């Protein structure tokens, strides 16, 4: 009933106060009776499961975590669609555990699907998927995929460049995210006129 949309506001507000004791016992209340309910094959089952697993990412239960992400993200495959928005938001919080938890050949994949439903989403030159870009170009660059995060990264630019005005902050981001990777990459004057377009175009805002 509506009696799970309350719940569901009070599991959020005591989540993002830091208060696990009481946000995890709501969350497991909602989740077995969600189940009493429509099953656990469900969206709403899936939505307070990855409301969970964020709660044991920050609590370091990383394992768990990965169990209820991977969960929510088949529940959503079958009951949503393989290239559903909220596929591409849990395949996010999976790759962002798996990299943060250091495991970034295996966070990579699902990083690079996300992307991919992004593209049909909001379309191939899209101010997200320039975002989405920025993500999986630092997952390539500590693998050492050096070609990759070139790429990558340009493209990003690319779209912010064009989508978004040369001033925007994006762009110059982007642009030193690209710069600090050439650096990593031993790619000093490539580095370096990537620091004076950056520097430049400060300059000739103030005029
Ligand atoms: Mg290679």
């Amino acid at each position: 009933p509506a009696r799970l949309r309350t719940l569901h506001n009070l599991v959020i507000q005591y989540a993002s106060q830091g208060r696990y004791e009481v946000a995890v016992p709501l969350c497991k209340q909602a989740l077995e009776d969600l189940e009493k309910t429509s099953g656990h094959d469900h969206p709403d089952v899936a939505t307070m499961l990855n409301i969970l697993a964020l709660v044991y990412r920050d609590q370091n239960k990383y394992k768990d975590a990965a169990n209820l992400l991977n969960d929510a993200l088949a529940i959503r495959e079958k009951t949503l669609g393989k290239d559903h928005p909220a596929v591409a938001a849990t395949l996010n919080n999976l790759a962002v555990l798996y990299g943060k938890r250091g495991k970034y050949k295996e966070a990579e994949p699902l990083c690079k699907r996300a992307l991919e439903i992004r593209e049909k989403v909001l379309g191939k030159d899209h101010p997200d998927v320039a975002k989405q870009l920025n993500n999986l170009a630092l997952l390539c660059q500590n693998q050492g995929k050096y070609e990759e995060v070139e790429y990558y990264y340009q493209r990003a630019l690319e779209i912010y460049q064009t989508k978004l005005g040369p001033d925007d902050p994006n762009v110059a981001k982007t642009k030193n995210n690209l710069a600090s990777c050439y650096l990593k990459q031993g790619k000093f004057k490539q580095a370096e006129t990537l620091y004076k377009e950056i520097l430049t175009r400060a300059h000739e805002r103030e005029f």
